[PDB]
């Protein structure tokens, strides 16, 4: 989850 969001922001 952590990296999925970073990713899409
Ligand atoms: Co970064």
């Amino acid at each position: 989850l952590a990296e999925a969001l970073h990713n899409a922001l």
